[PDB]
């Protein structure tokens, strides 16, 4: 099925909110097909924001997310992209429903602890990106009692 | 006061999600006037979906009731028909809420764990149907610090 | 496998301890095979407490447990008979567990909660008391990721 | 930054949902200011609700507000005021989302569990005539993970 | 009834843990019957900590407990003194059980968390010293599905 | 500090509990410097398990710990190795007490969810053995309220 590109941000992994995220979305009954600790790149942060390189604030986006451990992680199931961005909430957390991961946890624009693909092409691209194809399962085996 | 009725179906049973939901409900306030398990039988079923006979997909809905347990339930008080829906979702869990039932643990319309009541008149004919009277609690005392 | 009685009594049930109490077993792994609510009748009770009918407290444990609805239930699982004790805690819940049922929830001998059958002989003469054969499961499926 | 001023009445006080409601805010990266329990004084109530006082339901609000023990709170962030009413859900419990505390916990519009200022000009007046200055705190140190 | 003096420490407050430590009271069935946040001055936490004054160590703990807010409490009911140290758990928290407060949260003596009084002499002591009596509940009003 | 190697085996990620587990030791303050999702090969499987490898039921455990994913993790803290174990229970999950991993989650010894490492310098070896150098954070920086 389907697939998304999820980081939880160095803000969400130094307040510990690694595990109640994942929880979150294993709850749901998407599957988890990526996992990995890292610190990011500078030459990788500047591909995964590449959309935005032609604007003044690029630098400041590369610089927070390679300055600490980013939790990198892909899920797979049926309509997972919007659906995890409907999870996470909207770009201000202050303005994010109670229940959404940012509306529950976060208060600043710059400091909004997660992010996911805004659509299926980025996805394909961000994922292809952060994640070799050895690092993905290939064979996805979901509870039967999920989907009919 | 007003009485709805909920069913977990079996996918909710065999997802162990049977207390989770109940303690929703306990927490909103709601008293809980009837609760059993049971395996539907099939004119049980035939009676429950029955506004949906003339339609092809009539018989799906009946055969997947019966594949396993069900926990029924009636909660009792104040508006709990059009709560117990808000509390549960919408119909695909995909564009359910965050914070409701379909939409933290759902992601199948076919697959959608819980439902409830859709109006009042519909609640007195369901309610009747899963339940004999003697089954049913005759005398409600909830908290003094829930009504005014 | 092998199969326990529990009833959370009316004090619990006031509290809205059910759904709460029913998550921790379906979350360790434990099937549910029955489940009602109902007020018990005089001579059920006297046939519960069979045990204890030639001591002089007799008469409150009876009135008590007929003073409000019930939530009666079975399930079934490896060694559950004994697993399900150390979940509730002992007799006193000040001081039993923190981690446990009553150690959790509750305060007074009188009032602590929920009970479990103490053995499996005890739990077959109480299974059949309080459960016609009609209302149990005959086929339980649990999660083959659970046993070896 | 920006102060709210927040009670939980004495509906919620008795129903033992303290820490459930402070845990919420804590979670959200405010900063607790002030926090004490007291039993409301006539003419501090009467203070409270002044905008109210020649409308005829101004002595239900007074009289219930006094009957019992308040927690009185004040928070600390970035756009606390509009956010924690996001939190709190609107008027009717019933109409309020889950995920929201009065979507969550609440029935009736005259037992709602909690408030908080309904703007920042609310704030200042509702805080000066609840806490005397050297209760709340002066050198606030939130969390640098919140904040860019 | 009984009563025990509680003071959530600096640690536990900058953590975001007071909410969380509230709530496993309240659920327990123990009733509030005071609650503050202040910054402790020199001559309170002296005489708080003054068993201990001909010891090396005194200082420390003087100077840590004042180093920032604190959160102090009483609470009431039965064997709330020995039952409140057991759900705290023991001084080292890499040794208190899981499901005890030091036990899930803590890692270092020194930043323990939490305190409770040790005996029902030391809980009236410091109850006196830390509130004056206006401060505290007269008339408690508790669950009647707590004591039989 | 000292570190601990752990594995969630593939019972405990089939049956959605990676998210919680992650949760248990973040809230503790123990620190995530490793974290994978794998599918082990057999010889590090054979390793693995290297000083069992002269018992029949050595091919068991190697056959089942490779039969799906896993996902390794070292976390970092003042007797993380002792701790993690404390928190994770004993060998039989039936005796294990409520509050642990295994006590709230586990029924079968075959199945038992998690491993974590049996001393330090079975963590060292482990750590080494499932983890490239370069996937392990060097720079560690722990909240300071954590430690004295
Ligand atoms: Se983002
Ligand atoms: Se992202
Ligand atoms: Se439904
Ligand atoms: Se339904
Ligand atoms: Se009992
Ligand atoms: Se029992
Ligand atoms: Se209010
Ligand atoms: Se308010
Ligand atoms: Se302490
Ligand atoms: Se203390
Ligand atoms: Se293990
Ligand atoms: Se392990």
């Amino acid at each position: 099925k389907e697939r998304t590109f999820l980081a939880v941000k160095p803000d969400g992994v130094a307040r510990g909110l690694v595990g109640e995220i994942i929880a979150r979305y294993e709850k749901k009954g998407f599957v988890l097909v990526g996992l990995k600790q890292l610190v990011p790149t500078k030459d990788l942060a500047e591909s995964h924001y590449a959309e935005h390189k032609e604007r003044p604030f690029f630098g400041g986006l590369v610089s927070f997310i390679t300055s600490g451990p980013v939790v990198a992680m892909v899920f797979e199931g049926k309509g997972v992209v919007a659906s995890a961005r409907l999870m996470i909430g909207v770009t201000n957390p202050l303005a994010s429903a109670p229940g959404s991961i940012r509306g529950d946890f976060g208060v600043d624009v710059g400091r909004n602890i997660i992010x996911g693909s805004d659509s299926v092409e980025s996805a394909n691209r961000e994922i292809a990106l952060w994640f070799k194809p050895e690092e993905l399962l290939t064979e996805v085996k979901p509870n039967p009692n999920l989907y009919e």
